[PDB]
């Protein structure tokens, strides 16, 4: 039971990061996966993957495997992928379902909603309860044209979580209903899920790490943005709580989008989607692809790698400091403290 | 310290699968490894794979590497597969013993009953110790045509342990001990011991995984044989205490046996044994052996693998209906009741 | 908490090995880990490696990763290899390092003697420390011709921790200083450490495990020599504290040595280093090179994987006699005595 206190990087401009334990105790991620994921709208995709009837998707974060759905009835709903019978995996991978769902183990046959629709011999089983042997629903919202889940099924609603930013980024990009998932790149990341963050939310590595009249990083509430000017191109990457970043490069019209789902202390599944409204490619559309391929998203995983296996080593002297300046500019680290300090009310 | 109560699964007409802890615990795992698998009669071989003298062959349970081997005196004995001086392994694999058994790192020297023959240089060691310094003994008993050892050197006899069952065995194949092995899977699967059990005790899968005139499962004592007829073919599984399973299909003329060497909460070494009489195979015995290998039992596998990830889910809501029919149907889950109510004494 | 009584193996005519738990518990490891590794002189490299000005070599143990470095000021140094702003490790491999080391993460640059040179921005964060925002330093020391290094600063020297040794490591050896490392071997090696220093310390099995008029095993303060006669051709062993091991084959004009880098319970990464004084090989070195690669050094790990599995089956009664002899023969094991009742000194 690792503690920190409430006002734990509450001044930015003397602040550190969480002592090492942080990023590697079992414990540590234990409660975090219980406090924060399984009580948090997380993203999980973009609306375009979703947006005809029977479309599925599954994902897998903190352990649980689950399946967003839009039915027949082109009402989206997430579940669990897992059969109520026996627990036997219902669907893999994305695409079109049938107009049931039948699980490969005894095939019991669920309606796309969730409902028990067969199950062989069950009138003949003493007491069996079919409703009650439905899929087990989780909460599925779709917002700011994205699509976000919430294993608490007592949670409100995104915008509790997220005030405001719907709006912002729908000041940041005019075009969110028309994009199409253009590119993908999964990677199993042996870094906590909260260096991923930490990189994200400062760029006083850009430069050194990756070979702008002006640089603003303001926080919000459960999320920040990094805005500034390359007519007068704007840039927007956004932080939301707890690990979904939206970015929005210059010229707004398409975004790239960063997806944790974490899995264990020092392992955290990333997905890594550009999408574009472009359904056929243009070139420079291509090779922005492969520039993130092979250049931009391998500086970014080496570095988190590298950190990962650093501050477990006795020399990294418990915290590291975070280097805000006074000035707030676009290299200074408080973007850090900002996150480090909301982390820091789980761990009261 | 998981708990179960006396009569779980004592009504298989209204009965669950286990609390899922009981699948994935490495504390429950921990507990029935000595519980049960070091108390219990194990079968690893049928009697043809050791029926010369010098003939061994060398199996892995709960961690135990043992040797099995024929003495010169055609007596059957069991070891475990570690030299007694410092612990190097001794044999590997299974073929004919030389008629000394010979340490690989400093050439102690045993006869095949385990007794030391030779140690260098022992008369000048003080109060070296030489009988007491053999090969470590295990019980090994030839019961049912096959091969069962023990860890526990007080156990009484297979028959006390399966009452009935080598009677009953012979009855339903009339030529074991002219059997020899035609084909062995192995395969190390990523799920507990007791979903592999559970998944032999049902035919409710039959059909929807696995593209008779009535199917009856009946219990017996620490085993039970689901028996049917597919002149008048009859077929017979038997499931043995804790988890061989022995298979004579129609014409009862040939057996498969299922063998499963339980190695942590969320891992099970199967061998799966094809047994004919022929030493030289028909095509119809070969086109089993690749019906079996390329088809029947990767459904089975993916069954199981599937189950053990799906029961971790928190969305898999702790347990699972056995679906047990007022008429114990051939589709009637009820052996699985059987089982765990048997597996429930021993988490007391 | 595994406890040995404090005349453990103090007397080696009626000795045995540790209990199996020495060799198998996370908890004994974390301990030796802690009381041993991180508190006693670790031989790194022969001081060739180090010889001329930005000369650096990196290691792990213990988790630990270490970069040594000769200054341009000609100092030898060594520090943890971790960025001290937020944990980026600072080089790889080894080679020649340019005059400043720079953070591949935010390009915080240090002078090789690990004072920060260059921090960007830092004038401008509040109360930055520049002096102990420099890379942390270890202990090094050149020694015997060897270079060990101490993650305790309050350590005193080598020669304390090995009374005697270079002296007579150097009359083994008169050419120590123009030795050159010929080849390397890395083996990450499933045993614990124990287990390959105990390995060492017995001929035993010389003859049976690998296919001399008097041989001396004698033990000095935290080291043993390992002596005879194969002119008249000396040989040396030497074993030091806790698991380096120096070896001066007949001729006594060339060197091998055993590196241990302890990373857990059941994990030992060793290297093999064989130095000779020619840089340009001789036919008779570049086969000794392949000898010991494909042949002696395979029988030996071999060895070691095999009793570490061994030793942890219960057929295996917790401990091994370790077979000294009144005379102390060539074949006796009386220097697994030495080593075991000097590591029980860490287990009171
Ligand atoms: C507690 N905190 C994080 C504000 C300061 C810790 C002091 C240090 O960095 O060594
Ligand atoms: C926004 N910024 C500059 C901090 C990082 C960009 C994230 C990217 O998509 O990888
Ligand atoms: C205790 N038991 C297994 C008989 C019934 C458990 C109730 C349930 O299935 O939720
Ligand atoms: C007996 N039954 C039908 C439950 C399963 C057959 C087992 C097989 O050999 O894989
Ligand atoms: C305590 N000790 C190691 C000296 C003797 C242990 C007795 C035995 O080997 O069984
Ligand atoms: C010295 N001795 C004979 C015990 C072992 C030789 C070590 C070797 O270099 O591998
Ligand atoms: S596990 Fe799904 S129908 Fe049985
Ligand atoms: S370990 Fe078998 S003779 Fe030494
Ligand atoms: S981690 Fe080294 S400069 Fe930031
Ligand atoms: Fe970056
Ligand atoms: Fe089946
Ligand atoms: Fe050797």
């Amino acid at each position: 039971v690792e503690k920190l206190p409430e006002d734990f990087c509450a001044n930015p401009d003397v602040a550190w990061t969480f002592p090492k334990v942080f990023y590697t105790s079992s414990q540590v991620f234990e409660h975090e996966k219980e406090a924060i994921f399984a009580k948090s709208w997380i993203c999980v995709a973009h609306g375009s993957e979703l947006a005809q009837p029977n479309d599925y998707i599954t994902r897998k974060v903190i352990g649980e495997n689950i399946v967003i759905i839009r039915g027949k009835d082109s009402v989206l709903r997430a579940f669990y992928n897992v059969c109520p019978h026996r627990g036997h995996e219902l669907l893999s991978g994305s695409g079109k379902a049938k107009n049931v769902i039948t699980c490969p183990y005894h095939a019991w046959t669920f309606k796309l909603d969730g409902s028990l629709a067969l199950a062989r011999n069950c009138d003949h089983v003493e007491s069996f309860d079919k409703e009650n042997s439905s899929m087990v629903p989780l909460k599925v919202e779709e917002y700011a044209g994205f699509v976000f889940i919430n294993m608490d099924e007592n949670a409100t609603c995104v915008e509790d979580q997220l005030p405001g930013f719907a709006e912002r980024l729908n000041q940041a990009c005019g075009v969110i209903k028309d994009l199409k998932l253009a590119a993908r790149f999964v990677t199993e990341t042996p870094a906590n899920w909260k260096v991923i963050v930490d990189n994200y939310m400062e760029c006083y590595h850009c430069g050194p790490a990756h070979p702008v009249d002006k640089y603003w990083h303001t926080t919000h509430q459960n999320w920040t943005l990094q805005y500034g000017f390359a007519t007068d191109p704007e840039f927007h990457g956004f932080w939301t709580w707890p690990c979904t970043m939206f970015n929005v490069p210059p010229g707004s019209n398409f975004m790239t989008v960063i997806y944790e789902f974490p899995v264990d202390a020092e392992t955290t599944l990333q997905h890594y989607d550009i999408y574009f409204t472009n359904e056929e490619l243009t070139q420079d559309q291509k090779d922005l692809i492969e520039w993130y391929r092979n250049v931009f998203r391998p500086e970014d995983l080496n570095l988190v790698e590298s950190v990962q296996r650093g501050l477990k080593s006795r020399g990294y002297r418990g915290q590291g400091r975070i280097m805000t300046d006074k000035q707030r500019s676009g290299i200074s680290e408080h973007g850090i403290a900002y996150f480090q300090h909301l982390v820091a009310q789980y761990h009261q």
